[PDB]
């Protein structure tokens, strides 16, 4: 049988382990916002990249392409 | 507080560590599946940069020689 004292005990212990779980909770809730606009931002660039680059590339073909005709 | 009261202090401060353990394994498996995901989409934006540049650096150079093959013959 649990004692009013050893509840107590308990009690703070709980709040303790929680705050250092909260802690952890909080960073990797963190690292999740920082990854997920990372990850968009990645997606972004690369589809902006895809295009710039297939521009450039035709435009450089018309080029050779007249100059040979 | 009486001694009911703190077992329910008790027993619902477990409950909201075991939900937030839940949770936290919930976000780290996100987390994991983010940097796996931005870690190749890192590569292939320094390999599609390498190639890219390897075509236009060439399409320049063949531009290039081909003026001045006409001006060399004009």
């Amino acid at each position: 049988e649990a004692t009013y004292n050893d509840l107590q005990v308990e009690y703070g212990k709980a709040q303790l382990q929680m705050k250092e779980l909260m802690k952890k909770f909080k960073e990797i809730q963190a690292q999740n916002f920082s990854l997920i606009n990372e990850n968009q931002s990645l997606k972004k660039n690369i589809s902006a990249l895809i295009k710039t680059a297939r521009v450039e590339i035709n435009r450089k073909d018309e080029e050779i392409s007249n100059l040979h005709l």
